[PDB]
């Protein structure tokens, strides 16, 4: 393969990728005339079109790449070369011939140079990030709405992708990525194509930090980007353009410190690295004169050494920017109140459509210490789909909310599915199960795979909801491998949820319920290596509502014990969850008393409590 005989060169020297090609066309000094003879009498201005010069003005693109390779890795002509960057061309229809000739012409003078220099050239296949932008409104005024869809995009770039592959690429490069969301759909259009028709390439991906802030356009940092496409698993990550290598520097050094790719990087005018860069380049500014210097410069400079166990055993998530869950990693707070059946507010001002006061509630939530939200518009009364869609995408406009992971909630897979293309960090999916069969369970997991979340996994089977420790530990255990082994599920993506029920009913059924999941998440901790336990904390006490300070307590005493035994997060109320310690000696008692059913009149005891 390709990877093979790329991996080979990179660890022996440092390879180049070549200046931005807009420099030297005008450079060229064109006039709307010369694009071209084929067109003549087309309705629309052509001028500034770059990239139909691989048609109308071929001789020109290739002698452009001539001097880069000479002066290697060569970017296809192909910045704009999509549906809908070209619709402002009349050239809609136009796209995947534009992509073949543009890897014909960069193909043709790839191989002349290898033939006179002798060394091999490699021809990248550019896909830019187009106008429209998926994480952001195009204005403050309708900060739900968007101009471009998740499938509209894949669509395009899959059409792009064909083109480039057709005409014999040997990488495919997702530059200069503004939107992350963008570069998911791109992502997700290439494993479209290698899924059946097409053998996979090497996969380059640059991201584009506008500010010494060190964030994207869409606001996420370069930590939260590359946990964001690290399921493409691109051989190399890097950032390009916008910056000067002086003001990117410090941001490459924390990209290459977070990831086992290499690390390209090919920054502006308005330079050796320290073991930063592993593939070097130019943008806007960078001429062939340029990469000669760069070229001479890196020659005998030793490339970076990749660290194969960066962040090994963690759980990647990340909304703007990252949050890890490594094994020492304290409980994380999955905030609950983002969910309309399970909050009085909530789902009042959802089904009264005042969305923008609901993001008071996931605000409040993450001030008062939630760490993830979850996000749940499952009722009857309400458009599952569309409330998710808007309420992911207004979310994702208040920068204070849009930090964290988001957590998917509902039991229709559409509105994950939904959830997921509106949300540009690497999200929790809630939830699947095998109620409706094996089959129909590794289908779902196979699309979540694909979209790259981490996943929610219910202790729910065929015979229905697992109550006894046994029936969680089977349900779980057999799903452990059917993602880890039939599918390659990341283990580490996998949180379990054997299911927290209401006690102190008042049906002897119930007592054992707690305990349960307490000895199930012991024997799933050791069992099942990699996956991690979570569970709705509120359920368990549904018996003592209007008691508050019960509820809480009940809630710190389960944690307690449930943390010792591995639970690493929960859907809980952030804000209003005591610290073991500080509770009172009497109620922590008898807390413990219903959890671990040992007093057998337990459930009346702690509604006595109250007085
Ligand atoms: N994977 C998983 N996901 C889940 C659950 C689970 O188990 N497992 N259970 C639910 C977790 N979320 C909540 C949220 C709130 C409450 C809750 O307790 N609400 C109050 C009402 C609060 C209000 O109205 O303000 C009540 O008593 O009904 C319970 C569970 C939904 N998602």
């Amino acid at each position: 393969t390709l990877r093979d005989e790329i991996n080979a060169i990179l660890q022996k020297r440092i390879m180049v990728l070549d200046g931005g090609m807009g420099t030297m066309i005008q450079r060229e000094k064109l006039e709307e005339h010369f694009r071209g003879q084929e067109f003549k009498d087309h309705a629309r201005p052509l001028k500034g079109n770059n990239d139909i010069l691989s048609i109308t003005q071929p001789d020109v693109i290739y002698q452009i790449h001539k001097e880069y390779l000479l002066a290697d890795i060569i970017e296809t002509n192909t910045f704009s070369s999509t549906s809908i960057a070209q619709a402002d061309y009349g050239l809609e229809h136009l796209a995947y011939r534009m992509n073949m000739c543009s890897a014909g012409v960069a193909r043709k003078a790839a191989e002349e140079v290898t033939l006179q220099t002798g060394i091999k050239r490699f021809v990248a296949g550019a896909l830019g990030p187009t106008n429209k932008t998926l994480s952001v409104s195009p204005s403050v005024e309708r900060p739900d709405y968007r101009n471009i869809t998740f499938d509209e995009l894949v669509e395009a770039y899959q059409e792009q992708a064909k083109g480039l592959l057709d005409g014999g690429v040997d990488i495919l490069l997702i530059e200069t990525i503004f939107d992350t969301a963008n570069a998911k759909a791109a992502l997700f259009a290439l494993q479209n194509l290698f899924e059946e028709k097409y053998a996979p390439r090497p996969i380059f991906i640059s991201g584009t930090i506008v500010d010494k802030s060190g964030r994207t356009l869409s606001g996420q940092t370069g930590e939260g980007f590359v946990i964001s496409v690290s399921h493409g698993e691109p051989l190399c990550i890097g950032l390009n353009c916008a910056l000067g290598a002086a003001e990117m520097r410090p941001f490459i050094e924390i990209i290459g410190k977070c990831t086992t790719a290499y690390v390209l990087c090919y920054p502006n005018a308005g330079f050796a690295m320290d073991g930063l860069v592993n593939i070097v380049g130019g943008c806007c500014g960078s001429t062939p004169d340029h990469i000669r210097e760069i070229a001479e410069a890196v020659k005998n400079c030793k490339p970076r050494v990749p660290p194969a166990t960066a962040f090994e055993g963690h759980m990647l998530l990340s909304g703007l920017e990252p949050f890890r869950i490594g094994p020492y990693t304290n409980f994380v707070n999955i905030g609950e109140r983002c969910n309309v059946a399970g909050s009085r507010k909530f789902a009042k001002l959802i089904m009264a459509g005042n969305y923008e006061e609901a993001l008071c509630v996931a605000k409040v939530q993450v001030e008062m210490g939630a760490q993830v939200l979850d996000v749940n518009m499952d009722d009857g009364m309400l458009d599952g789909p569309s409330a998710m869609t808007r309420f992911c995408n207004l979310i994702a406009s208040e920068p204070d909310i849009a930090k964290v992971p988001l957590c998917i909630d509902s039991s229709n897979f559409a509105v994950i599915e939904a959830g997921l293309k509106c949300c540009q960090g690497k999200c929790i999916v809630n939830s699947i199960s095998l109620k409706e069969g094996e089959d129909d369970f590794l289908e779902k997991a196979r699309k979540i795979k694909k979209y790259g979340a981490a996943m929610v996994v219910m202790a729910f089977d065929e015979e229905g909801q697992a109550t006894e420790t046994d029936t969680k530990i089977r349900v779980c255990t057999r799903a452990y491998h059917l993602l880890v082994k039939k599918l390659g599920f990341n283990p580490n993506d996998i949180i379990f949820d054997p299911n927290i029920l209401t006690i102190g009913t008042g049906m002897e059924e119930h007592n054992l319920y707690a305990i349960n999941f307490i000895h199930a998440t012991k024997v799933i901790k050791e069992t099942l290596p990699g996956a991690r336990i979570s569970g709705g904390l509120s359920n368990l006490s549904f018996s003592f509502r209007g008691m508050e300070a019960i509820r809480e307590a009940m809630h710190g005493v389960f944690l307690y014990h449930a943390i010792k035994s591995g639970m690493d997060m929960g859907i809980v109320n952030a804000g209003n969850l005591p610290v073991y310690d500080d509770i009172h000696k009497e109620l922590l008692q008898l807390c413990e008393d219903l959890i671990w059913n040992k007093d057998p009149e337990a459930t009346e005891k702690l509604l006595r409590y109250a007085q």
